[PDB]
């Protein structure tokens, strides 16, 4: 199932890095995964190839101006064809997770928009855009890094590309490494001791550092049991 | 106050996204910010610079193999010399959000470690990594973005690079866009009521959206009035 991403960003470049490494890169190369940009700036017409616009209302800082900004939108939209969700990265948008990542990753086509500056027209929000997603509370310079990670997301959900709990600790050699040991139970063999193990740890992990994500899950009988056993260890 | 970053990683090219482009590009050419890059593929001494090991315990997936990625992580912080906080990005870490970048922030040197495959050996988390960070409950394919993204926070504080509440909206030329005008206090001239406007619409914004967000915070006297105005008038 091929994924069709089209971009709109002052920075197109930036895109090389999910574009031409890695997982990713390999998802383009293969055509799993297309990813087409456009740059604002190559839809101005003054000699200064303007981007950037005054807010009404005065105050520090600059917006995107909106005609280059809305010309990009309209040609990629055209590109999309029928169905494309269009999304705004914005810090004002639903806050991405898992569940919103599977959920995005639900639609063919996707084009994002990356704002700079102190962001975009709000008419054209209303006019243009389908949703906004934040890829977390914390201040960026641009939505560029924000769509990157977004489409690597999204990406690993196409076919040929590649539970709530946080993961369980991770051995490779050598046997010992600074004096500490590999866990015997993961030289043992003992397929089902060891799946045991790692479910038992990745609850321990859970509860220790992220309690939270646990009130959220409906636990399976087994994943009770090896929660209280850690819970009892843990309490010695 | 310049700040320097180490990275670790496999695909060192991806950050040119941010050191040649935007603000964080500027920085680094004004060497305000200094990145500077270890593939632990140079480390290997086999004929197939081999990065990757099995994990003990089977299952799929690979891990980081720890001799390439562990002599790296020596060779940066001798680099760094005194003082470098070595960050591990990961799933399992902290959760960023912008008090984290406040205090990450705080450092004049960090070093970055971008896991891929199934992550690195918890042995190697223990005796080399300072402290775990995540960017958000999301899946990636490696922790280059996570790095990159952390990067882009923690240089917005650097001097001469560039409350709690989400951004107001914004406006720019036309005056009409589709139809839709300019709120009429922002074309007014007062400064005054187009900072209480500003204001009163981010409080809004963050009742409506992030609700959460608010509980978070001690409103100013001006502040708790504001938000009382907004949720009346939502109210009709
Ligand atoms: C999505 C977008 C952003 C962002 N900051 C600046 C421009 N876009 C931050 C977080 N998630
Ligand atoms: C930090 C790191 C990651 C990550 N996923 C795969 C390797 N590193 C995801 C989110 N925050």
């Amino acid at each position: 199932s091929h994924m069709w991403i089209g971009v709109i960003s002052l920075f197109p470049e930036m895109f090389k890095a999910i574009t031409e490494f890695g997982v990713t890169g390999r998802a383009v190369k293969h055509n799993l995964l297309k990813v087409e940009c456009w740059n604002p700036r190559d839809f101005t017409f003054d000699k200064h190839k303007t981007v950037d616009d005054r807010p009404y209302g005065g105050g520090p800082g600059m917006l995107m101006m909106v005609q280059p900004l809305r010309d990009a939108i309209h040609t990629a939209k055209a590109a999309a064809g029928e169905g494309a969700k269009v999304i705004y990265l914005s810090p004002q948008g639903r806050k991405l997770d898992q569940g919103g990542v599977t959920e995005l990753a639900q639609n063919q086509k996707l084009i994002l928009v990356c704002g700079r500056y102190e962001g975009i027209d709000e008419r054209l929000i209303q006019t243009e855009i389908d949703e906004e997603w934040s890829i977390g509370d914390y201040v960026l310079t641009g939505g560029e890094l924000p769509a990157m990670t977004l489409i690597d997301a999204v990406a690993r959900f196409i076919p040929g590309v590649l539970d709530g709990l946080l993961d369980c600790p991770h051995y490779t050699r050598p046997e010992v490494l600074e004096g500490l040991t590999v866990p015997p139970v993961l030289m043992s063999g003992h397929h089902e001791e060891i799946r045991k193990w790692r479910l038992k740890q990745s609850l321990q992990r859970t509860w220790l550092r992220r309690p939270e994500l646990l009130e959220g899950l409906a636990l399976t009988d087994e994943q009770r049991k090896l929660l209280k056993e850690a819970q009892a260890e843990h309490n010695s």
